[PDB]
């Protein structure tokens, strides 16, 4: 049932490590084709089901298009190591770089980042594909946008290990960018979108972090609202994602309307 190229492991070159994902260490590295430089994202070693999730990743990835998506160049299989090959996005991930610029990046800057996120989300929605892992992390920035006259460009990471393979504890640890129907569709990235667009309006400091396990969890089995910004207009459009009941949360189309007004 799933699709991606088989890349030989004479065809990489493992460089620098550049951190740790769910279950993965990512590296930069080069691809052999010229001598494309990419990231290599190593897989702990792992039961069956969890290489089982990583390939399924790929297989989404590899069957999706969009300026807003990094690309996918395929899985290395080295005996038991499994290796996914993916675009290296130039500034790295927005979580990092909103808290290392925290104090100069404006508004209209944020609004660009929301628009070519929610371009991407609309993008999979009418697809009817779930990335079900939207989080500042996963949103690498490929040009800066900070200088007169420029404008910041986003790629959105593939989602690593798919949400559908990992322990309650990973899931609790991921609130509240998790929809909390999926603590115990593609309506859980409009609640992931909502859930980034106050980590980004917060510059990359979210809600609940410095909550333990038991606290983030009580805050959705109580149905606790997370915090609004204090723009209304982008407030209305956080709280209609951060909706509870996931049949409630707006279309990408309302979205992105919302966003370009
Ligand atoms: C410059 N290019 C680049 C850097 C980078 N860096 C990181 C990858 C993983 C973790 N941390 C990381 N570690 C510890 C603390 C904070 C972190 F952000 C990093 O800094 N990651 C990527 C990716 C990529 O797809 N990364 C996957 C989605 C995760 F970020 C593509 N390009 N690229």
């Amino acid at each position: 049932q799933l699709s991606f190229h088989r890349v030989d492991q004479k065809e990489i070159t493992q460089l620098s490590h550049l951190g740790q994902g769910t279950r993965t260490n990512v590296y930069e590295g080069r691809l052999r084709v010229q001598e494309l430089r990419v990231v290599l994202k190593v897989l702990d070693p792992s039961h069956h089901d969890i290489a089982l999730a990583f390939y399924e990743t790929a297989s989404l990835m590899s069957q999706v298009s969009h300026t807003h998506l990094a690309f996918v160049h395929g899985v290395c299989v080295r005996g038991p190591e499994n290796i996914m090959v993916t675009e290296y996005v130039e500034h790295g991930p927005l979580d990092v770089w909103l808290r290392r610029e925290r104090g100069h990046v404006p508004m209209a800057w944020k609004m660009v980042v929301a628009q070519q996120l929610a371009s991407a989300l609309s993008y999979l929605e009418n697809k009817n594909l779930v990335h079900g892992n939207v989080c500042g992390r996963n949103i690498l920035l490929a040009r800066l946008g900070l200088a007169e006259g420029t404008s910041p460009f986003i790629k959105l990471s593939d989602p690593g290990v798919g949400l559908g393979a990992l322990s309650r504890e990973e899931r609790v640890e991921r609130i509240p960018w998790l929809a909390p129907e999926c603590l115990p569709s593609t309506a859980m990235d409009k609640w992931g979108f909502g859930a980034t667009l106050l980590e980004i309006c917060f510059d990359g400091e979210a809600p609940l972090q410095s909550r333990s396990p038991s606290e983030k969890e009580h805050f959705y089995q109580r149905q606790h609202r997370l915090p609004e910004p204090s723009c209304p207009q982008l407030a209305t459009l956080t709280s209609q994602c951060l909706t509870y009941e996931p049949t409630q949360r707006p279309s990408f189309r309302t979205i992105l309307r919302d966003l370009t007004r």
